[PDB]
């Protein structure tokens, strides 16, 4: 049948090819992973923009054409990590898997998506520099080699009065320390530090409790968390996966069910139904990757 053009990009690559009207996300997903040689497939997914202009994760069991991928030529997809390990240093096996997490995480940090203290920003940047430029040359890297490199998130530059050259220096000092550090190690250290940030690996959604006050819901690898609208850094309430029996909503009425009893039980509400759908798949996937790392 009439081939359908599609482009799939990873954090550092563009792949374009043709599929058929009956091709499944799984079938598209597979070609993508086998092409780049990544087998730790449980962290990833393919997401797109629908005809309405809205973010959407591709279902792997249904026909690609069976979902509303914005009509255009070709269709556009982003291969990204949908789930994070509880500990990158111990779990991530492949280099590719590592590289891909290093890049997506660094992108969220550089975009001000993930809050980051000024000091942790220069150290993270120092590692990104290592991974890229190398060991550090005083001949090749004459003041100004980091001139073109966007190294500190803007929201951080916004709160600390420093010259673009000022930072570049702060970074250089730390760069120099990592003597002959392997590029593949530099990336893991960056992730070892990013991992400790309070907003790392969390998906936030706006909600309201029965009492109707605005709050943030966070879904992550360790479980769920409830936050006050004005503070995404410190969870007001924490419900680890271990402590959560069943999570489910009816109609905007989500409810968390515990294991041990005492919990009066949490009940929140979310607006658009588009959201409440993703929320549930995130819990499901996280809850299940949680259990695997712990068999029996």
């Amino acid at each position: 049948p009439k081939p359908i053009n599609v482009r799939v990009t990873t954090m550092d690559a563009e792949l374009e090819f043709a599929i058929q009207p009956n091709t499944t996300g799984k079938q598209l997903f597979d070609q993508v992973v086998k092409t780049i040689g990544l087998r730790e497939v449980w962290y990833f997914g393919l997401h797109y923009v629908d005809n309405k202009g809205f973010p959407t994760w591709l279902k792997l069991d249904k026909k690609v054409s069976a979902q509303e991928v914005r009509k255009e030529n070709p269709l556009q997809f982003k291969f990204r990590a949908k789930f994070y390990p509880e500990d990158v240093a111990e779990e991530l096996i492949q280099d590719i898997t590592q590289k891909l997490f290093f890049l997506q995480v660094k992108e969220g940090i550089l975009s001000d998506e993930i809050y980051c203290p000024p000091e942790t920003a220069v150290l993270l940047g120092s590692y990104a520099v290592q991974a890229k430029f190398g060991d550090y040359n005083k001949e090749v890297h004459k003041s100004g080699y980091l001139s073109s490199e966007r190294l500190i998130p803007q929201r951080v530059m916004d709160q600390h009065k420093l010259t673009r050259d000022q930072w570049e220096d702060r970074i250089q000092v730390w760069h120099a320390e990592h003597r002959g550090m392997l590029k593949d190690n530099a990336m893991l250290e960056y992730l070892k530090i990013a991992q400790d940030l309070e907003m790392y690996g969390i998906n936030y959604f706006e909600i309201k409790n029965k009492k109707g006050t605005d709050l943030w819901l966070g879904v992550d690898a360790l479980g769920l968390n409830i936050y006050e609208k004005d503070d995404k850094l410190t969870p007001k309430i924490g419900f680890p996966w271990s402590e959560i029996r069943n999570i489910s909503f009816n109609d905007k009425k989500f409810v968390i069910k515990p294991i041990d009893k005492k919990a009066p039980d949490f009940v929140f509400y979310a607006p658009r139904l588009r959201i409440n759908k993703r929320i549930l798949q995130l819990c499901m996937g996280n809850h299940e990757l949680y259990m695997r790392r712990r068999k029996p």
